């Protein structure tokens, strides 16, 4: 409530996607999220459907994101608040706002929170290899998604102070529960293709075949009971969590360019010291010493994001995203000149 003067103009047009992150970061001194996530949380009324005080929820958000690790150029708690500001800004659309139901919400700005929680600065293919103790604790099967998820448990009920879920229904918070665990393990990499097309196929395509019929009272009906369900919800949350992860490249420009560098610096920080230990290096294109950072990024947005944003923009209607997707896409190119 009681918020100083420069972090609160920090945080002026939060609803906007143009929002100014790095300066949020800055004027907080890499506490971005426990400032973002009050004013959020208050928004949507989090507490107020989970029952907690606002004590409760600023030692959840401080114990969080006292656990991102600062000296991570990119996977740290500037990055969890971006992907929170993403989530907050796709439920806040029409089409989700008429499909997701408020205890969905409640999934997808928490799952947005914790979702790279303890994250070391390192892929999943670089503990396994190395033999890391979340590796063999995970068996080498989606090893930060599981720990993200599960540490974000531990540290929540853990202790009596920061269980925003304490005064919850047990069947309320078994069903949260579950939708938290869903969206933060539908991060991984490795499920990208299988996320995408069951996205395309249980909601574009059959959404896209109802819209030949036109628009009729009873049309709208069986388009609003067919998305409703529990299994396309899931489907659309797995996607809305999916797209806001990696939002970065549909960001202004000043914004997208500062992404590009934290993410490349740790995968070259990565490269070095599977080099220097004798590990199999599993991303050779990004060292330091080798790689084109407009190129990797032209690459990246092909291979992963175009696709993904372009079935999401589909169903959502985000043109702003993507007349930014299409201007940093043009930056990425010009960029070659020789
Ligand atoms: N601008 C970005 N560039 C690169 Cl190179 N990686 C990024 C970026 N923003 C988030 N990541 C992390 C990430 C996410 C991802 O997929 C999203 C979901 F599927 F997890 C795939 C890769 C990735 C995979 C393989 N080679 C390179 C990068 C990296
Ligand atoms: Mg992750
Ligand atoms: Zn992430």
């Amino acid at each position: 409530d009681d918020v100083p003067p420069r972090i609160a103009r920090a945080m002026e047009n939060e609803e906007y996607w143009d929002f100014d992150i790095f300066e949020l970061e800055a004027a907080t001194h890499n506490r971005p999220l426990i400032y973002l996530g009050l004013k959020m949380f208050a928004r949507f009324g989090i507490c107020e459907f989970l029952h907690c005080s606002e004590s409760t929820l600023r030692s959840w958000l401080q114990i969080i994101e006292a656990n991102y690790h600062s000296s991570n150029p990119y996977h740290n708690s500037t990055h969890s608040a971006d992907v929170l500001h993403a989530t907050a800004y796709f439920l806040s659309k029409e089409r989700i706002k008429e499909t997701l139901d408020p205890i969905d919400e409640v999934a997808a700005l928490i799952a947005a929170t914790i979702h790279d929680v303890d994250h070391p600065g390192r892929t999943n293919s670089f503990l396994c290899n190395a033999g890391s103790e979340l590796a063999i604790l995970y068996n080498d099967t989606a090893v930060l998604e599981s720990h993200h998820a599960a540490l974000a448990f531990q540290l929540t009920t853990g202790d009596d102070k920061c269980n925003i879920f304490k005064n919850m229904e047990r069947n309320d918070y078994r069903t949260l529960r579950q939708g938290i665990i869903d969206m933060v393990l539908a991060t991984e990499m490795t499920k990208h293709f299988e996320h995408v097309n069951k996205f395309v196929n249980s909601i574009n395509k059959p959404l896209a075949t109802l819209e030949e019929n036109g628009e009729t009272d009873k049309n709208q009906e069986v388009i609003n009971t067919m998305l409703r369900t529990p299994e396309n919800r899931t489907l659309i949350k797995r996607m809305l969590i999916k797209c806001a992860d990696v939002s970065n490249p549909c960001r202004p420009l000043q914004y997208c360019i500062e992404w590009a560098a934290r993410i490349s610096e740790e995968y070259f920080s990565q490269t070095d010291e599977e080099k220097q230990q004798g590990l199999p290096v599993v991303m050779p294109v990004f060292d330091r010493n080798t790689c084109s950072i407009p190129k990797s990024q032209i690459s990246f947005i092909d291979y992963f994001i175009t696709d993904m944003f372009d079935a999401w923009d589909a169903f959502v209607d985000l043109p702003d995203l993507m007349q930014h997707l299409d201007n940093n896409f043009k930056y990425w190119k010009g960029l070659d000149e020789m």
